[PDB]
């Protein structure tokens, strides 16, 4: 049982005389809530090589050709770009016992890197187009897979699923929305990927999620080629989300940066994947330092495991190594996370008795 960091020990611990291992073992000590996971996209390496040799899929490449042709481990053009690589790596979506193995070792990898509690997200419809799959046993494959692992775990990870839209079709988006609702029992939450689009267009059909109870992030404020930040305003406005998938370009506006202060709305932030799609310059100019220091509260994310061959807590080395960020901002960034989840308040309750009990600081 993994022995995870305390608020009131966090001060004991000087990352500065710790090789990149040891550092890594502190990162995976502290008790994570990732909100901004794609499920559909996480996997390592290995799986992922094996998935396409099982279908014969590239006999002409070798191993190290098959990554650098499907996943985006040494970055790319855009999100633009990562889009079409995602409907490649669809690939791999051959059958059912695929997508529940996938799921299986998601949720088996993310408890050994000490996710606590963790919101995966996946696009059923999106997942189901190359060998048109039925969305129903996709899900039903998923929460299977998803159901097993947990039980065998004791509870030791808390899983929850959100359901992605995809596209700038109302018919597709609208299926999903069905879908999601439809699957209220398993879904918390209703989110927006794919090319990043204005979603105020489609105003009636998230009212209708949000109205019914399942609450809304979206991704918006990714893509750093957009013209203009109306995807934030119609996220926030419009949508009514809370909490945004990316946002980093919030930070290009005083407006939007008091705006999502104001609603209380968290950004998911996924510092890799910035840089990796060319969203960020470097990890060193990534706004989420510029974004915490203004007041805004931020999580911490993996977002594409699989395409980027990375783990949550590369990102936490990343935002150390880069950006100075320090255990006590790591902790608070995971409560925050923790305190805006859609997961039922019961296991809220359930992992602040468990991991965040403390303070960093005794009663003076
Ligand atoms: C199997 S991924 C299904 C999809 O979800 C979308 N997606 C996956 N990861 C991200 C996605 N969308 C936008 N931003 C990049 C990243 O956060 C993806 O482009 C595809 O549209
Ligand atoms: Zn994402």
């Amino acid at each position: 049982p993994i022995d995870f960091l305390k608020k009131e020990e966090l001060k004991n611990i000087d990352l500065s005389q710790m090789s990149k291992k040891e550092r890594y073992k502190i990162w995976k000590r502290i008790p994570k809530c990732e909100l901004h996971c794609h499920l559909d996209l996480c996997f390592s390496a290995d799986f992922f090589v094996s998935c396409i040799r099982k279908y014969n899929l590239q006999p002409n490449l070798s191993d190290e050709e098959v990554l650098d042709y499907y996943l985006f481990a040494k970055g790319g053009k855009s999100l633009g770009e990562f889009v079409e690589k995602a409907i490649k790596v669809a690939d791999i979506f051959h059958d059912y016992e695929v997508i529940e193995d996938l799921a299986k070792h998601a949720v088996f990898n993310k408890y050994k890197e000490g996710v606590v509690l963790m919101e995966f997200r996946y696009s059923p419809t999106f997942v189901a187009f190359k060998y048109n799959l039925d969305i129903e046993l996709i899900h039903q494959a998923i929460v299977k897979g998803i159901k097993e692992v947990v039980e065998l775990l004791d509870h030791k990870i808390h899983v929850a699923l959100m359901c992605i839209g995809t596209g700038h079709e109302a018919a597709n988006i609208k299926a999903s929305a069905d879908f999601c609702l439809k699957h209220k029992a398993d879904f918390v939450g209703f989110d927006h990927g794919g090319h990043e689009v204005d979603l105020k267009e489609y105003k009636e059909i998230f009212d209708y999620v949000r109205e019914s109870g399942v609450p809304l992030s979206v991704h918006a404020g990714e893509d750093v080629t957009l013209p203009n930040l109306n995807t934030l305003y119609s996220a926030i406005q419009v949508l009514k989300v809370e909490r945004i998938g990316h946002g980093i370009r919030v930070a290009e506006s005083q407006e939007l940066i008091d705006m999502v202060k104001e609603k209380n709305i968290l950004l998911e932030v996924c510092p890799i994947s910035n840089v990796l799609l060319k969203n960020a310059k470097s990890m060193d100019t990534h706004p989420i330092r510029q974004l915490y220091d203004a007041g805004v509260k931020v999580s911490v994310n993996s977002d594409d495991p699989g395409m980027f061959l990375t783990n949550i807590n590369d990102d936490y080395e990343e935002l150390y190594t880069h950006l100075n960020f320090t255990l006590e901002d790591f902790m608070k960034m995971n409560e925050w996370a923790l305190e805006k989840s859609f997961m039922d308040s019961n296991i809220k309750d359930k992992i602040k008795n468990l991991y965040f009990k403390g303070e960093f600081e005794a009663y003076v």
